[PDB]
């Protein structure tokens, strides 16, 4: 399941690992089609000039923040999905017909969900530089003649769900750190 | 008249300045409205803003061509006129009851518009340098945001026509020039 156990979890990572993980899907699913449902067509530009609004719209937005934080709520669930299939099939194996692989399998399950959280931050940052977006933004790309003035779509709701999703992100990562290191010192 | 004489003018104050000034008159009148007829409405720019293409126009077209043609020609036009009207007087006071005052006279008419024809020249060469027109002009006034691209309505048709009357007003001065130095000569 998602941030899943393996009877190696501690407090901080079957009770409050899990309550952040449902709230991140919780605004997501709140906030997918309603923020983010109109972002391409209520975006328009000040041009007469045919198909200037799609090219500016794909040079601004390059991968919406909707389905990014979509892709890094896939690829951090994935590894403790793996590992959950991984337990069931050892039982299986078990009752058709070994601690130690399991430990050091949730751990570098632990340690490859924090690589992801940590990987999908820093594209984040790289695409979009600040928390905050603007109502205006300048674009000159062909077609468009010279530089024209494009205007996003709620600027202000989206950047409150920026915000949010990467004070959620940022305790995550926090937390597996506190969780690597507590198996850490529990296992020395 | 246009290009008055005074029985003074000679050959090339008689023959052929009036010759040339009938000739920009037609030219002036052929030109009038078909050329420049629609140059405010075909008159159209690349943007979505209301109000920019009477902006833009107004910036790149301070005066016309066709009205500063015109008052070229009035203000040319008006010294013969005013010189006939004094010769006429004149010739009406000696019936109800003074060659060198008109000769005088003559001589500073042809000098004031020389220096009329001068200064026209001079301010279209200010207002527009070069003698041609381009299709494609870059504008950035309030309210236009940024540059803009407005697009000229006829500029081949008013590059040719514009190189006529400017050749026509140079024979004007030379041959303005002619005359008052056969006067000046002829009187020594």
């Amino acid at each position: 399941l998602l941030s899943g156990v393996n009877r190696h979890s501690t407090a901080i990572g079957r009770v409050w690992l899990s309550v952040i993980f449902i709230f991140r899907i919780m605004v997501l699913v709140v906030a997918a089609e309603s923020v983010w449902g109109d972002e391409k067509s209520s975006f328009i530009c000040n041009t007469l000039q045919p198909g200037c609004n799609s090219v500016c719209y794909d040079q601004f937005f390059p991968i919406s923040h909707v389905r990014l934080w979509s892709l890094q709520l896939i690829l951090v669930s994935t590894p403790a999905l793996l590992v959950a299939m991984h337990v069931a099939h050892q039982q299986h194996i078990e009752k058709k017909m070994i601690s130690g692989t399991l430990w050091w399998t949730y751990v570098i399950s632990v340690v490859f969900r924090l690589l992801f959280e940590a990987v999908f931050m820093y594209v984040f940052y790289l695409l979009y530089p600040g928390y905050a977006m603007v109502r205006l933004v300048k674009c000159d790309v062909y077609p468009c003649p010279n530089t024209v003035d494009c205007f996003v779509s709620r600027p202000t709701e989206k950047t409150v769900f920026t915000v949010f999703m990467l004070a959620a992100s940022g305790i995550c990562i926090i937390l597996n750190v506190a969780e690597v290191v507590y198996l850490i010192i529990r296992a020395c």
